[PDB]
């Protein structure tokens, strides 16, 4: 058998989904086959697979979170792109098959898919509907009833009311497309290499500064990066807590209590009504430097991915989202939105109204490592070290100087 090696950040819950994936993969053919790999965190997942290419050691697919987008379409002779890919190796690809936020997002200018959708998120408000109930509290809608619910909850001795993981990607990046107001300049990095950040603004700043004052009273409490502070939710710790809708599998398995979701709190001192959120998660792209017989697995298995079934299974199993309309389809048509109350705020809240250019998503490069600076400042400002508005300026300051760094490359 030729092995295919697929190097991805997946890890608890999810992770094993993946083996099992690869696995069934495995089992219906007998000449390929798939080896996930476990690399760390999506940056470290990244950076390892771009590392191993120099000694030939590089795997044949890496799983590359939204972040990495720009990087990875820059790194030309570096990838060997899905549709060449598919179309070499005799496999069908339809772009226009996955959800149109996830084309918009991940598609060249020229409209090319480059990388293999299959991970796709959007955050969402998680809520221990039990805590709630308890302290005689509402879902909240809006930041004024989150931090009422918050006050509620922490009154009736819930150790503390809010938190959120993937900060960066929550506060700054889907609160500003939820409100319809620019992350920087060139449509959010889509209209050019020449863009500066703007998120540095007094909307952002704000409700930064808000959260903060939320620390006393235990109302707020900072519990890291990423997915850091998902135990503080399943422990029954925290009362609401925003992340991504890919913790859906870990809660439901985890959490002892009856959780929820529920659409992003809308800030109703910047906007009287909600845009839409925007992608997160990750894509699958090819790498070059391989021969043909493990390019044909590497297709095989990407049709494998391809499919209605493995597509909602993997949304039913993990919280992404059904990537195509058609997962989406099945999974209602199983029933699966009746059954499990929830589970299509995701896709809706991707889709909520017509987007525009502060609402379609992201694509700066060196964004890897904007996210470190950007998840810094923010530190600082929970520690109260820095007002949002100093640390805001920081981070976009830090910021273009990176993306400097990338428009001096990219030519
Ligand atoms: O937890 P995920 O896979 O939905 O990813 C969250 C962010 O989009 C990562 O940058």
């Amino acid at each position: 058998e030729t092995e295919v090696q697929w190097w991805h950040a997946m890890g608890g819950a999810n992770g094993e989904r993946v083996n099992k994936i690869a696995e069934d993969f495995n089992a219906t053919q007998s000449e390929y086959k798939v080896v996930p790999v476990y690399k760390g965190n999506y940056t470290e997942t990244m950076t390892a697979a771009i590392a191993a290419f120099r000694a030939k050691e590089h795997p044949q697919i890496v799983q590359v979170f939204e972040v990495g987008t720009a990087t990875m379409m820059a790194a030309k002779g570096a990838i060997y792109p899905v549709e060449k890919l598919m179309n070499d190796a005799g496999e069908a690809f339809d772009g226009d098959a996955f959800l149109p936020a996830v084309v918009s997002y991940y598609e060249t200018p020229e409209g090319e898919l480059l990388s293999m959708p299959f991970n796709s998120s959007t955050p969402v408000m998680w809520y221990n509907k039990t805590a709630l109930d308890a302290a005689g509290a509402s879902v909240p809608t809006t930041w004024d009833e989150v931090k009422e619910t918050a006050q509620k909850l922490v009154d009736n001795g819930m150790d503390c009311g809010v938190s959120f993981g993937w900060q960066s990607w929550v506060m700054v990046e889907n609160f500003s497309a939820w409100h319809n107001i620019g992350m920087g300049t060139k449509e959010n990095g889509f209209a050019g290499f020449d863009t500066e950040f703007s998120f540095n603004n007094e909307a952002v700043a704000a409700r930064l500064d808000g959260i903060a004052a939320m620390s006393e009273g235990n109302l707020f409490k900072y519990g890291g990066r990423r997915g850091d502070s998902l135990p503080m939710f399943t422990n029954g710790e925290c009362g609401m807590w925003m992340n991504s809708s890919a913790y859906y599998g870990s809660i439901k398995s985890q959490a002892e209590f009856e959780f929820g979701q529920t659409m992003l709190p809308l800030d109703t001192s910047v906007a009287d009504a909600p845009q839409n959120s925007i992608i997160g998660g990750a894509t699958l792209w090819v790498l070059a430097g391989h021969d043909e017989e493990e390019y044909k697995g590497t297709a095989q298995f990407l049709t494998y991915l391809s499919s209605p079934e493995v597509q909602a299974w993997w949304h039913q199993e993990t919280g992404y989202v059904p990537i195509t309309t058609a997962a989406y389809e099945l999974s209602k048509e199983q029933g699966f939105y009746e059954s499990n109350p929830g589970t299509d705020t995701a896709i809706q809240q991707l889709s909520l109204n017509t987007p525009t250019p502060n609402s379609r998503g992201l694509r700066f490069g060196n964004f890897v490592q904007v996210r470190d600076v950007i998840n810094e400042e923010l530190e600082a400002v929970w520690a109260g070290d820095k007002s949002a508005t100093d640390a805001l300026n920081a981070a976009a300051e830090r910021g273009n100087t990176l993306l400097r760094k990338f428009e001096r490359s990219a030519k």
